[PDB]
């Protein structure tokens, strides 16, 4: 997930628990 096609929120806010992908993953 996250860094794949999944949900419209692979875009989760940096700097945060979510952060962004291409290298965290929420």
């Amino acid at each position: 997930g996250c860094m794949i096609l999944l949900d419209t929120d692979i875009w989760c806010p940096c700097s945060h628990p979510y952060a962004c992908p291409e290298n965290i993953c929420c």
